[PDB]
């Protein structure tokens, strides 16, 4: 399916962001087209097909609103959605907007560059395709680029190789293989119960230990999905009102205030109940040092408590880093996995990884013979899907060159430099800090309404202003300063990938805030962008 010469709006990427760019540019009787390098449309949820990968928000919070039709008819079954659940949802979608129609599938965008003369974006492709837009939007993902681990022999390895975020098409049968993972992000704590089951033996290397928290997944009971669809537009308003884009309680108080009485009763009922509204137990979580490790210790008993031998529970303990600093993960019988009589915690902390062999894996202590490894070793995040792109603004600057030192933008939508160019749900604005579905819509709704207003106005040019990215900048890491987040190393940092600045690169203020602020911006006519 060949894309068109000209368009006025190019889209990279057909998750959830860019097919909803799609549907609303439509809408706005705006020409409009998508280029994706997958076969078809879902994005994460497209690539992420490992077994037991699955929602960390509510299904009833993780869903587009746009549609009032969409959340009438469709029937999440579980609190919790598992991937190919989220995979027929976004294919409902799809096929009731007739999405495909704009979509050029197998296909990867390769370079873009401004041409000032006349406004606009020629974006190139690996198919040799060349595309003339006047405004660029990139949706090509937050966490949409796998990352490899450090360590040699990778290509030596003679068993079979996967990365959670690239797995096979059809299932992949472990039976009776001795098989390793690396990686105990979400991804890991997902997939390894998973494998567990078919393995001969399973190896975990864990490096630092995350927090994890139970996910008491549950069916959804049919009536209360009903109930809720008589109100569901109100419902999700109440969601975008708030700092986090779902119905977590914000605990009022302090986490130093309380008894330690007051603040066990209060987090074992969290505990209890579960999902990540824990982080919000108390207002100075991810705030104060000692608040923080107040819930934190809470948490780490927990854990102890559900591994019978405590030499291997102890090496499950986070330690050196404060709690929700690294993203909270769901766990569904992880820990209760490594009771097990074939699942064996590898610390490698401890013992680190020196090569991948060919027959599996080398620690400082002893060799591990495996037939298949899993990477669950995360993303190039925020960043990564641009830089893949060579990306030339004003004067043939380079995307990636300007962000070498960490990304630098305006509200996270744009850069200045960069006419015409706008990023959907990535550095320097909510993003993954929020239910992402709500962060989407949002910058898509923006981006979008500045789009229909440009061409409204008869204008043709939109840039952030130097001076006020600047201020963003400052300001997006005088905010993150006041928090935990900055002192650990996390995927929000960049810290993952050698050699990476080691910057956060998220917006903390909150949803709620950001969107108010946009809003203003907005209605004073794009103040901070100059418009041509
Ligand atoms: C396994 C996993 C689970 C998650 N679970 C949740 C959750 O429960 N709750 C939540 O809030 N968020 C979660 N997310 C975060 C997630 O990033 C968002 O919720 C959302 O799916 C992102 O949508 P998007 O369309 O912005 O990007 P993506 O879904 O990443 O889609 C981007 C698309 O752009 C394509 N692309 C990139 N570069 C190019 C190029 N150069 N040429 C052509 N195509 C390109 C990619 O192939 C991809 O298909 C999860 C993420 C992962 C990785
Ligand atoms: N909704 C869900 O439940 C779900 C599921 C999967 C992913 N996600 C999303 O995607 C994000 C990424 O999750 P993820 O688990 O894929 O990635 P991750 O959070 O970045 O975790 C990567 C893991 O691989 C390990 N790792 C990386 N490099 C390594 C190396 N060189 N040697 C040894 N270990 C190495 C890290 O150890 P260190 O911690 O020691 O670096 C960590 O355990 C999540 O935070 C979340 O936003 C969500």
């Amino acid at each position: 399916r060949q894309p068109p010469e000209e368009v006025d709006v190019l889209v990279v990427g057909a998750g959830f962001s860019g097919l909803y760019a799609l549907y609303r540019l439509r809408e706005l009787g705006r020409s409009v087209h998508v280029i994706e390098t997958a076969g078809d449309v879902g994005g994460v949820w497209y690539w992420n097909r490992y077994p037991g990968a699955r929602d960390d928000i509510e299904s009833i919070e993780y869903c587009y609103s746009f549609s009032e039709e969409v959340l009438q008819e469709w029937n999440w079954t579980e609190r919790y959605a598992s991937q190919p659940e989220i995979l027929r949802y976004i294919n409902f979608v799809a096929d009731k907007f007739d999405l495909r129609s704009g979509i050029t599938f197998h296909t990867t965008v390769t370079a873009a560059a401004f041409d000032e003369a006349t406004n606009t974006w020629t974006v190139d492709t690996n198919h040799g395709d060349r595309i003339r837009a006047r405004y660029l939007i990139m949706a090509s993902g937050q966490l949409s680029v796998p990352q490899l681990p450090n360590f040699p022999g990778l290509k030596d390895f003679a068993g079979n190789l996967y990365h959670t975020g690239n797995w096979p098409h059809e299932p992949v049968d472990f039976s009776g293989q001795r098989v390793g993972v690396i990686g105990t992000g979400s991804s890991g704590i997902q997939v390894s119960p998973q494998i567990a089951k078919q393995a001969a033996e399973l190896f975990v290397f864990q490096r630092t230990p995350h927090f994890a928290v139970p996910a008491r997944n549950a069916p959804l009971d049919p009536e209360f999905l009903a109930d809720l669809k008589k109100r569901y537009a109100e419902f999700r308003e109440e969601s975008r009102n708030t700092p986090g884009g779902t119905h977590r309680y914000q605990g009022p108080k302090s986490a130093l205030e309380v008894s330690d009485e007051e603040l066990v009763e209060t987090l074992e009922r969290y505990w209890q109940e579960g999902g990540p509204d824990i982080l919000a137990a108390y207002r100075d979580i991810l705030r104060d040092r000692d608040a923080n490790e107040r819930v934190a210790e809470f948490i780490r008993n927990k854990i102890r408590n559900t591994v019978r031998d405590p030499e291997v529970a102890e090496r499950l303990v986070p330690k050196g880093y404060p709690f929700g600093t690294k993203r909270l993960i769901l766990e569904i019988d992880y820990y209760e996995m490594f009771n097990r009589d074939n699942v064996h915690l590898v610390d490698t902390l401890s013992a680190p990884i020196e090569t991948i062999t060919p027959r599996g894996v080398r620690t400082s202590e002893r060799e591990y013979e495996l037939d298949s490894l899993v990477l669950a070793t995360g993303f190039d995040a925020l960043t990564g899907a641009l830089f893949k792109i060579d990306i030339r603004g004003v004067g043939n600057v380079a995307l990636k060159e300007k962000w070498a030192a960490g990304p630098r933008t305006y509200l996270g939508l744009s850069t200045a430099g960069f006419p015409n160019l706008f990023f959907i749900a990535g550095p320097g604005s909510p993003s993954a800090l929020s239910n992402m579905l709500v962060s989407i819509e949002q910058h898509v709704e923006w981006v979008t309404d500045h789009i229909a207003y440009m061409f409204k106005n008869g204008l043709t040019r939109s840039e952030a202003v130097l001076e006020k990215e600047d201020e963003w900048v400052e300001h997006v890491n005088e905010i993150a300063d006041e928090t935990l987040y900055p002192m650990t190393a996390s995927w929000y940092t960049g810290a993952n990938v050698p050699g990476k600045p080691r910057v956060f690169m998220l917006y903390v203020g909150g949803f709620h805030r950001y969107r108010q602020i946009c809003d203003e911006v907005a209605a004073k006519g794009y103040e901070g962008f100059v418009l041509t």
